[PDB]
């Protein structure tokens, strides 16, 4: 492994949630000749299943994006298996916006956005399909940049129905093109506080809804211009969805010209 680190360089401080195979930890990273840097921690089951948990390492090692969680290290030699990542203060994003529901401007929501999707631009240039993009995924650090985590080589926990593209979910076809459409959902949860994609359905409802031309509606005070790339990004035309270089490009655009985002329908 890339990153392999002795657990002795590692100082567990805290409990800070609850993650699919165990606990998420906040620590103190001190290796010789580099300054002590603060850390998330994730602890390890079957060999397929080890295997699978530090596949998400790996992939992560081979990342270096400022809208990517960073890789500190892994412990895998010793017990037990551990996952470290660069510390991000705000936690994760839609628990993060529901605590400061409506207290963030339109334009630090769209340098939220346009962080999220400089990291998507990132990893579908590097030819990675996300397959999970969900504003949960999503951490966020103190000066508010949003990186994109939960990295894994394992196929379909479930298919996340909500923030699932339909050709995706209908013939299990993952690209770039069905992440588009999940950024677009991830686009309408920021806009909306942290708001539960589809709140009012079950996952069948929402299966049936998008397949009957159903969209989401604008969020309360979300700009037309937002809610237009989100229409783009569920276009049920995969190809005619916006790729990644054109969200940014649409985004950097409304930051540049913020009298666009006054006209909310
Ligand atoms: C005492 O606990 C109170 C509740 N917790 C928080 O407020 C909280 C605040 C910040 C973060 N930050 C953070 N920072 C980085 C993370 C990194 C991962 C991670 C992802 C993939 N592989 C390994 C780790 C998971 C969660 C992460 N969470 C987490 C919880
Ligand atoms: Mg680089
Ligand atoms: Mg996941």
């Amino acid at each position: 492994f890339a990153k392999e680190i002795d657990v002795s360089y590692v100082k567990i401080e805290e409990v800070i949630g609850a993650g699919e195979f165990g606990e998420v930890c906040r620590g103190r990273l001190k290796a010789p000749g580099k300054k002590e840097s603060c850390v998330a921690i994730k602890t390890l089951y079957t060999e397929r299943q080890r295997r699978e948990f530090l596949s998400e390492a790996s992939i992560m090692g081979q990342f270096e994006h400022p809208n990517i969680i960073r890789l500190e290290g892994v412990v895998t030699n010793s017990m037990p298996v551990m996952i470290l990542t660069e510390f991000m203060e705000n936690g994760a994003l839609d628990s993060f916006l529901r605590l400061n529901d409506g207290q963030f401007t339109v334009i630090q929501l769209v340098g939220m956005l346009r962080g999220i999707a400089s990291g998507m631009r990132y990893l579908a240039e590097m030819s990675y399909v996300h397959r999970d993009l969900a504003a949960r995924n999503i951490l966020v650090n103190s000066n508010l940049v949003c990186k994109v985590s939960d990295f894994g080589l394992s196929r379909f926990g479930k298919i996340p129905i909500r923030w699932t593209a339909p050709e995706a979910i209908a013939f299990r076809k993952f690209t770039s093109a069905s992440d588009a459409w999940s950024y677009g959902i991830v686009m309408w949860e920021v806009m909306s506080f942290g708001e539960r994609p589809y709140w009012d359905m079950s996952n069948q409802d929402v299966i049936n809804a998008i397949e009957q031309d159903y969209r989401l509606p604008p969020p309360p005070d979300c700009p037309t211009s937002l809610h237009q790339l989100m229409l783009d990004c569920w276009q049920k035309d995969r190809n005619a969805r916006p790729r990644f270089p054109q969200v940014v490009s649409a985004l950097d655009k409304m930051i540049r010209n913020p009298a666009s985002l006054k006209i909310v329908a």
